[PDB]
């Protein structure tokens, strides 16, 4: 009869997972889905679903549904991260020069698996959203106050390229805008939101204003979120 | 021993679904494939699998192995919908303008999983293919008899336009042509087939010829079919 | 006693498939995932899961997790298969013109299926690659001896083309070039690898050098790999 418990126990989890290690689900808005009551807090979700063992520590945000990949590393420290020789500025790739790019989800797993799962998630969510703060001292993000311009304004590789001005289905919105005056360190943050995710995550970073002996900046990078 | 019976039985609709509420199947394909005999009739399939609480109603066309989803609200009533003041008449949309955009599925499933369900389908499928009526009172929907010409011709917004004329990888045909002379309501029968189902459905409309004052038009909008 | 036996292998199997026609896996990759030790050999695997039965026999290169589709059918024999009239010698397609395109996996599925299960993969993997040989009697595939040119060099069609010179990303690389020199059969293999999987399989073919009384060729396609 213990056995039989066991497996009764067993199928169950099969119908529904749990979103643990050991009984991931699909994605975050599924376990919502299935499990109404869980909370927003560290689940385990299997987005190419097959074999059980590759799944990937999410956060599942429980009131939207959405599945948010916290992206490692998490941040850039503050560094005046680049020379101000030329008079002009120009933008500059910190991944591709100087610099990393970003990558999302469990350091363990391999590459090829880290990207079919988050190809899934990628390719198949209804929509995707992701935040970036940008660190500054003397370091224009996107408006300068003297100009009242986003001239200055920095770029971002979603995957595609997001600017402050362009064609509207690739520009980000700025939730707000600390960098705008030189004067003695403040924060921007930027926002992409799309419904053609494969579209991000943003995986590279370039700022127009920098290298000035001045400047320097860190970045912090906030989750990829899928819904 | 009833404990054992009801585990085994339950296995088995887990290996294979039959295609009600409560039981699921990914394509009406697959449920040809895995019940031979069912008949045509309404199925439940669930496309991104996973948690089977989401599950769609479609049509099986268990001959052909297509699902069809029928598009809720299923059809725009006869009405002299529009205005004639130009001396010109031009293209209008219906659901941008006077008008609503089709929606395909259950109403009770939120928009972030109709998408995702739909988006597997019609990300997926093998082809995809929609039939969609105009109903006319002196109204020209295709072949303009007199001139012999499309040039009336209307128009479909795939998700992408189809025309009657135009690229050919993006032109519909027409099934059979009621409205091509005036005088005193009949029907023209529009289709669209594709391999690339990401075309589809079917969310939108715009006749050239309209708002006469004489000038009157229903439509009902046959489901999208996936194979 | 030995009804739960059966059940609990049973309930196992689900769980972690084991590669057989009865109980197929997701990838390749994913058997050698939950199957570590497993060598490689013809498994089944199932790329859309769901309904079970419409596997497709595969190579795992259970080093690599990659999926390899043999193509059927596998070659084309060697023959002097085109005219030489004109001065000029321009590129051909075989299965466009005299020929056949390649079609790959299970002859017994339906082509909406082994559409859809090479589209998952296709659609889904991490990267993809192909390699293909030419068979040659005075025929030059790649590279022209007296010229040094590829202006000779063949084309083959990714779905897309691929080509010896053009856009970097839709260029072929050669593995070896027997073909050089016109004087008394000897084979090239080419290669396509990608991350846009879509691109493959290979599914035609154009000799630029061809129809010469002299000239003659074979080919001999190897499989679509999917990681
Ligand atoms: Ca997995
Ligand atoms: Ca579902
Ligand atoms: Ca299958």
């Amino acid at each position: 009869m213990t056995s039989l418990k066991s497996v009764n126990g067993q199928i169950e989890s099969l119908i529904s997972p749990d979103g643990s290690r050991k009984n991931p689900a699909r994605n975050c808005r599924d376990l919502k889905f299935c499990h109404p009551e869980l909370k927003s807090g560290e689940y385990w979700v299997d987005p190419n679903q097959g074999c059980k063992l590759d799944a990937i520590k999410v956060f599942c945000n429980m009131e939207t549904g959405e599945t948010c990949i916290s992206a490692n590393p998490l941040n850039v420290p503050r560094k005046h991260w680049w020379t101000d020789s030329s008079a002009e500025k120009k933008h500059v790739w910190f991944g591709e020069s100087m610099g990393f790019q970003f990558s999302y989800g469990n350091p363990e797993l391999p590459e090829d698996v880290l990207d079919v799962q988050l190809a899934f998630l990628r390719l198949l969510s209804s929509r995707a959203s992701q935040q970036i703060t940008y660190h500054c001292k003397n370091s224009i993000a996107y408006m300068d106050q003297a100009s009242g311009n986003v001239k200055k304004a920095l770029k971002l590789m979603g995957s595609g390229e997001f600017k402050a001005e362009g064609n509207s289905k690739f520009t980000y919105t700025v939730l707000e805008d600390g960098c705008t005056k030189h004067t003695g360190w403040s924060k921007t943050v930027f926002e992409y939101r799309t419904r053609k995710a494969v579209r991000l995550p943003i995986v590279d970073i370039a700022p127009y204003d920098i290298g000035g002996p001045d400047q320097e900046f860190g970045v912090d990078v906030g989750p990829v979120c899928f819904l």
